[PDB]
């Protein structure tokens, strides 16, 4: 279980969320404990992108299905706290906090991530997350191609 950070403010707080695009990637980024891609790709438009910097990047949504199905085969994403959510100029930014736990080995994983997302008429255009994948390597059993 998660603390709140002695610098979470209250006034750009998850449930302070005010436009349709905060609503959506919230949304969203609740979704991800259901750990189903099917479910997961409806929301990216067909030009779009997706990367965890700075791996190699995903264009296109058959690649970021592809991408999202091959993590979900050895990892699960138990929890996603979002301390913070804004927006500005046509983008998103949630601060938060993702649980991973590899299957294979049962041990579990705390990140700490600003993400930052682009949507045209709803739909995700581009998603880049930020944060430490030192222990990413060993949490994820799949080769890094970067
Ligand atoms: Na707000």
């Amino acid at each position: 279980k998660i603390e709140q950070p002695r610098w979470a403010s209250k006034d750009s707080a998850a449930g302070a969320a005010s436009t349709p695009d905060e609503k959506i990637v919230l949304e969203f980024v609740d979704a991800l404990t259901s750990n189903d891609a099917a479910k997961l790709i409806e929301y990216f438009a067909e030009d779009t992108m997706y990367q965890n910097m700075p791996l190699p990047p995903a264009y296109g949504r058959d690649a970021v299905e592809q991408t999202l199905a091959g993590l979900f085969t050895v990892v699960s994403v138990d929890a996603v706290e979002t301390f913070h959510i804004g927006s500005s100029n046509g983008l998103v930014y949630t601060e938060r906090v993702d649980v991973l736990r590899a299957l294979p080995t049962g041990k579990s994983y705390n990140f700490s991530i600003l993400g930052v997302f682009q949507l045209t008429e709803g739909k995700i255009t581009g998603w880049r997350d930020y944060f430490d994948l030192r222990e990413f390597e060993e949490a994820v059993d799949l080769p890094l191609r970067g």
